[PDB]
């Protein structure tokens, strides 16, 4: 079925003859104030748009029609980004303003059926006049009103079709619904990622074993937060290049190429946030390319500089919460695991904080495997949907798993050269938030990164495993927005 | 052969050196103080540590105050006791900016097939304005082959090692190498091994000069920045099904979304491109709908005005874009004229190259205004689906040294004549001659482009001429209330300028620019100036 909303005080709040054209588009805005500032201070109505995207992923073709007008005024910027907000989760635009016939002519309405393919009686609309709805049910159509602010909306809403929940998540951007960058930095190299908003611009760089896809939830708010974000596919993973050289994953590079892929985008500057190995190149861009870090963020992964006088392996065979890492050396054993089932591989890394199912993270090397343990067709976590795992398989399909995991395998020449930022320090705007029931990866390796980060801001979540991003992503948008925010 | 200049005072200017001297005088500081801290063959202290890249800049300044204060009353003139030195070397590294002409003659090897680079002494900036030189050292990225930061590989200048370091990357000997510094106390190691050393002193043609002596000669008035090969990012992004739009990134926000004509691409925008970005702004030269690498469907209607302006709405949207700077020239402009019409909230401002904003007329149809205006035969030549294609695609050589050609240039185009003779290029040359506003590489572009897209769709944009009409139609009681510019070619044939004299009774306000001996082929005939006129516009807006 199809779910129609006005626009007047339906998907924005505060809401709201000759000028009677205005609405029909003959006439602009500057065609005539005391008044200017109130289209502005509306923003959308979130419940509502909620509501929306419930149907349409429920299987329904949503649409708004409005009594539109043509905005050339000082403060048209604003509808644009509401506009340019709602768009993506709708199917058909019936503008007042752009189709002649105005609200309640019922010219117009004859139009929508018409566009919208659709029968009277299988059609709800939405407003909060009522003089509008008229037409609506007389034609047989589901009319519903407002008066207030929601509510009582959507719930004779819910009756008709199924239920919304009060404390939802954020949009999760997606999928092919977006543009796809693609910057060459060196001959058989090229770097693809994803793009949305306006700048500045803060590259979110994903971890292992994950994808762009990952921050699908971050992006759009990111994005509707005032920012032009570059999703980006780590080297390696996706659509990027993705070598069989170890060398070509030494950190060093990685960082290198990162800044390369800021100048061939004419960008001299970013906000760099990363996560898991993602994060630990944050940290080191951060601390040997300062001119290009407008500012860094990272999910989980603290600042652990190298030790001089200890083999960086050392402190691997040393940890126990490690073992699985080490696994990973030997190349072409951890891939023949993971590889061997894209599936289970999945499901199986991607698990809540509190659920079964986990990675052998220690026993790797003895069990032969960190997916030794495990079922063998794991339980899909309530994190991932089915199709959300799917993408991440047909990625890897193509990029394989090497590429990845050769992140691990460039240890010596890391901390060979980690160890020449020993003498200075990260003097620029940092955050670190740490995850709370994150197993690797524990909170408690921070504590003293200000010994190194004076100044550095922290945020902390609860019941949060390794995925944050995807397991407390709402709380994550927050914390990164009102950070930058703040900066 | 390679050549390298240690960008302060060769590449950047004034050579921060410069703040410290006219700061030592300042404060009756025996000549060369803090200068140490900079020019001197004793790399010591904190300031060397700072070159040598162990060490931030923030750090570099509670330490080398300090190691200025040693000296401060002990051994020297008085040193005012809270005197720091943060805010005044963050400024002189601020305050410099690109030499322009030395950037050319960089340029002018690269382009001449030479190994450019840069072999400076850096240091790490964590500073509260680092960003300039982000800036900077983003632009000149693109320059140079070869970028030897000091504070990047631990050794500094003068210390030989660092000299031995770059050779051995650029696989060359002393000899076929040349350095340039300003100091000479750093060029005396690079005579001594054999390259060719020059004092980057004065500040420019004394230093290109006794440079021109040994290399070759550089322009007067050289030719602006053009963003190319393909070294840009190439954005993709799906609007409709069947459809997608390809276009080109640069620079950061806010956005400005370059739309090309007929018969062009977004490559057309290659001299505008880089320079905009620079100019501060995040540039879109987009693919319009039908070439090079966006769909290019066969449909007519698939064409019509209306629908281009929507998709290019949707196409902001989808790419998260609230609002941008819609400059259009040929057909584009006609749309971006539409676009400010019909979609004011989107756009910023509007800019239009030779194309005026010529609204339809209610009682005059819209075809019998072409079957009337002489200069349009050609244009109606093309109404026939296949017939023009036919012409064009037979040979996309001549097609485009053909097409484009400037103001004062022979084998022109026959715009009234063609329906007659059957064919545009029918009476031009067999093999036209290359015009001095495209290289057979430019050309060639276009060619490859083209030979993927074909020719109907561009052509498409033609034929829409009534429902274009009825469609403009609905804008015909309003106007243009947003900022617009609109900047008319001299000799431009088709699309005369006192074609929009009258522009005003619809667009008050519209701001105008103009420019003399410049045809059709605006963007690449008088590139300089289109950029100037933009900027300066867009600039007070
Ligand atoms: C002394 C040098 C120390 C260098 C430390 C670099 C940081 C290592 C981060 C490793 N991260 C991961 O291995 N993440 C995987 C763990 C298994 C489940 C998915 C996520
Ligand atoms: C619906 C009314 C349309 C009115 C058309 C106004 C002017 C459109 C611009 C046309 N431009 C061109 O035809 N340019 C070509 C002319 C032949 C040589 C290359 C450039």
């Amino acid at each position: 079925r199809v779910a129609a909303f006005d626009l007047d005080g339906v998907l924005a709040l505060p809401s709201i003859g000759p000028t009677e054209q205005l609405m029909k588009g003959k006439i602009t805005f500057s065609q005539w104030q005391i008044f200017s500032q109130a289209m502005a201070a509306r923003s959308i109505n979130r419940p509502m748009l909620q509501a929306a995207i419930a149907l349409k992923k429920k299987g329904f073709t949503t649409c708004i029609v409005t009594n539109n007008w043509l905005d050339d005024g000082d403060k048209r910027d604003s509808l644009a980004q509401m506009m340019c907000e709602l768009s993506q989760h709708f199917d058909f635009l019936i503008e007042s303003c752009q189709v002649g016939m105005i609200k309640p002519e019922p010219q117009i309405y004859n139009f929508l059926l018409d566009t919208l393919k659709a029968k009277p009686n299988e059609v709800v609309f939405l407003d909060d006049f009522g003089s509008n709805l008229k037409p609506a049910r007389d034609m047989g159509m589901v009319t519903i009103l407002v008066h207030n602010t929601a509510s009582a909306l959507r719930e004779l809403e819910k009756v008709t079709g199924t239920q919304f929940p009060e404390a939802p998540l954020p949009v999760p951007c997606n999928p092919n619904d977006v543009s796809h960058g693609y910057v060459t930095v060196k001959p058989g190299i090229r770097l693809h990622f994803v793009e949305m908003g306006s700048g500045p611009a803060l590259c979110l760089c994903h971890g292992f074993p994950e994808s762009w896809f990952s921050w699908r939830y971050q992006i759009p708010a990111l994005a509707q937060a005032g920012f032009r974000v570059l999703a980006i596919d780590m080297k390696g993973y996706g659509d990027s290049s993705s070598p069989p050289e170890i060398e070509e994953y030494a950190m060093e590079l990685l960082c290198k190429e990162m800044v390369t892929f800021l100048d061939k985008l004419g960008i001299p500057q970013a906000v760099f946030i990363g996560h898991d190995w993602a994060g630990v190149m944050v940290w080191n861009m951060a601390l040997f390319y300062p001119e290009r870090v407008r500012a860094v963020a990272s999910l989980n992964t603290p600042f652990m500089p190298p030790d001089p006088d200890v083999s960086p392996m050392k402190v691997i065979r040393s940890i126990p919460v490690f073992n699985y890492q080490l696994y990973f050396q030997e190349p072409g054993v951890a891939e023949a695991e993971l590889e061997k089932n894209m599936s289970r591989t999945f499901k199986s890394f991607f698990r809540a904080s509190d659920e079964t199912g986990f990675i052998a993270v220690h026993k790797a090397t003895e069990i032969g495997g960190i997916l030794v343990n495990t079922p063998e067709d794991p339980n899909l976590s309530k994190i991932t949907t089915e199709e959300e795992i799917e993408f991440y398989i047909q990625q890897f399909k193509k990029t394989g798993f090497r590429g990845p995991l050769n992140w691990y395998r460039n240890t010596e020449r890391n901390w060979k050269w980690s160890c020449k930022g020993l003498g200075r320090k990260i003097l620029v705007p940092a955050l670190m938030v740490t995850a709370e029931k994150d197993i690797v990866l524990r909170p408690e390796m921070s504590k003293n990164m200000e010994k190194w980060i004076p100044f550095l801001k922290r945020g902390h979540i609860e019941d949060c495993g390794h995925w944050t991003q995807i397991e407390k992503p709402t709380e994550v948008n927050q914390i990164l927005i009102k950070w930058l925010q703040t900066e």
